[PDB]
């Protein structure tokens, strides 16, 4: 690739490639996102927007010795497109540093590329749970055609697992059938884990047993909410674009700049495949 | 390496195999840290002093098509320096069991290397987890700039988990998201255990639900105090220096004597990403 | 030359041929005054400022049979310099649509180099006709020893040309016999779109038959406003430091700018030449 | 250009050299657009989309003795992207005459495909005018920053001429010079055929006069309407992605359907170099 710059800055490959793992080993330990959902492509730099086919439709499936009906084609309700913004940060490392590896061999500071890389996972995170206004794009919590389930009160012992039984309900009478995969806010997990007292086992490891693709937190989600998503490409994407990868931006002062930049896009290809505990 | 002679020494190297293996394996069955926190290095002998980027602050994250703004690079919000002690401790081979090695083949009583070994760890430990007040080095629960829970009574059922969620809260309000991993005075653990009474599982089960970077005790932790880490190395490191290594300090008397000799330093790169319940 | 990085951006010199055919073609169409004021040079870009003679008086001629009197030199009425500021305008190629360029085949959109272009000729027009206040530059409707005609009501047909009339008048009795040409603000342009009488042509064809230097027009001239012009390099020029050129900056952000600049000042050598129409 | 299957219909190359000439002879015939507005690439089949750069409004150029400033930078009021629609009509050879009429000696009946290169280029100059609801595609009569004069009745002498006068001062105004380019509705292009004053000539040739890049008129501009352009690549452009073509469908029963289609929409660059007279 050509935009990004990786030889007029002066780091040998031996610091690229433990700038880089340290880029890939903070995204892979932070990311929730890339557990639930697959990753589509890479894609390289230079595709800014994707079309992307929008089923949302149940249709029956053929059964016979010859199958002579066509009624059974699969239809794309509408073939939508969406555009794939970038998220990035930036971060110093400092001349001093720089020579100090090239000729005391002490190591680049390279937490500076680590905090880069979490708050990119971060912001990704963001993007794809919250979606976001300016952007236009719509996320797991906004999709309008997403199935709703209205919360109850998780203090009460069972309710928890029961308001699950609605969902994979309501996902099954849409027939997505499983394997599902939830996520929860911290604020609910808590209530999952303990705050209804006690009982033989976690009420978490109650739902363990129904949503067998895994149960998950995270603080990016505001408020007492839970999205049930019925897992694969089937249903939802990850479209990466360009993955999460480190460029030389020039220097400022005498210190070097460099980039962590990523072009993640959510491609909701089944809003009937989700539902919204809330 | 020079300062390290192991070609005055009378041993083979079939004897120096074994002891620093007696030495190694004893280490990694004796740390606590090197699990919550991660290895930086090794950087040889010969560095005295590392300098250390402190970022402890909070700042947004770049979204746009084209990202054209430069606020959002991390800022370093002191880059301070430390210098890196040595742990050691030394134990005698007598002149005896040599001979009787490089005649009969009875082997060194390298259990003395290994007691060494486990001396020194538990000097690393108790240098990371309660610092120092004479080399000025502070530690996990001296850093000033942790977060901090009123620990409850833990007598009482769930208030461990309650305390817990109180601390995981505090992280994720200063933008430390997990994974999260705790470590508990023995008196505590306890407590997480049995001191309750009985549930359905141990305490210990359930907080694991949340702290899925594990749990651990240490009787180097004194009182009833837990340390919360937001683990890896965007966060904390250990640096070595010099690895945990067998020098031979010539004779006294007709024996001879060993050191065990390590040089790691606790380097806080994030004090908000640490909580400290006491 | 080495002040433009030819090199350095990462552009393809025929992305290069583009560029500056974007820009010169939106030159060619946007100026006005080179079609007026011939030019002068170009110099290169280190003639910071030139000395030029200013004749605004009057002195007489000698007649002699012997031809001895030496009274009779030519002055200068005054003697003067005028310094070339820079004119220019940044336009900014975005990195993305490079690998746009580079894998999806889809040239770069130069039409921001063109819309600069446009900007900077503009900005050279609006210095040639009004000199700017901070520099000190005098232009054609701010030189204070013009000729001016009082401006008639040109919504009555004739009264363009009647006007007209006046200006030549005006030139002639000054001793400045044409070719005349004249600049229009597009409020009066349109306005001298009418037949005239029964003449059988345009009252423009009229005034382009008088002004055979031919009639522009310009909304950067003020409304309700036309200027009229004895050409020729005896009484106008245009100095050129260096003609209209594309300059990198390096690397902004991820994207690209590049500066489109040209050094160019107004040498009012004859300001009696000149009438405003006003 | 691989997904049209010229082997695959029965017709030999003369064949298809006779009807893809059927097409072409009808397009030529008919297409206004093209004409007046310059073809982007062609870019070749299937580019879906295409990114644009919108620069409505104005910000000041730099003047300045030394370059110090970098706040004059060329901004687009939005960076945008539209989508290429398609544009198609079938026609259907009947199996029997690809033979039967071989044997009269007729060349094959290219009528239809005559009738769907002439419903595709109407189709083609409906979406570029008129745009499009569905696609949400603005044309040149909808897009809403344009300039709009408010029509005379050109039913005097000279109305009409006044009109163009008005609409060359809107686009003067801003910036745009020429050459300009118009196209008329008929039943107002009827009436501009008129002879003008003494002039001997008609007033739609005064207007061509002004009008360099010529004068047109297609039905598909309903009522009293005519719109005024700023030519050129600058300002708008035709993007094509499939040029038109023909491309088979297959049998059907055994009579052979063909497919006739282009891809194409309206790129305007800048709204403000458009004028309706309306």
């Amino acid at each position: 690739m050509d935009f990004l710059d990786r030889n007029a800055a002066p780091l040998n490959e031996g610091e690229w490639q433990r700038i880089d793992e340290a880029v890939v080993s903070t995204a892979r330990r932070t990311l929730v996102a890339r557990r639930i959902i697959d990753v589509l492509g890479p894609l390289g730099s230079g595709v800014y927007s994707i079309p992307y086919s929008v089923f949302s439709g149940k249709s029956p499936t053929g059964i016979d010795m010859v199958g002579e009906n066509e009624e059974f084609v699969v239809e794309a309700s509408r073939r939508a497109t969406i555009n794939l913004p970038i998220l990035y940060k930036d971060f110093k490392i400092m001349w001093r540093d720089v020579e100090a590896d090239r000729h005391l061999g002490l190591p680049i500071d390279v937490s500076t590329a680590a905090v880069a890389g979490n708050f990119v996972a971060v912001q990704e995170d963001h993007l794809i749970f919250n979606g976001n206004v300016e952007l236009g794009h719509d996320g797991l919590f906004t999709v309008k055609d997403r199935q709703t389930v209205a919360i109850s009160d998780w203090n009460e012992t069972g309710a928890a697992l029961a308001d699950v039984v609605k969902a994979v309900g309501a996902l099954s009478q849409a027939g997505h059938y499983g394997p599902y995969a939830m996520v929860v806010s911290p604020v609910l997990f808590g209530r999952m884990i303990r705050v209804f007292g006690w009982t033989g086992m976690l009420e978490l490891d109650q739902v363990k047993a129904l949503i067998t693709g895994g149960v998950h937190y995270s603080n990016v989600i505001g408020g007492s909410k839970a999205v049930v998503v019925a897992t694969g490409s089937q249903n939802l994407n990850l479209a990466l674009g360009q993955d999460m990868v480190t460029a030389y931006m020039g220097p400022t002062s005498m210190n070097h700049v460099f980039r962590v930049l990523e072009t993640a896009a959510l491609l909701v290809r089944r809003p009937d495949a989700i539902c919204t505990i809330e």
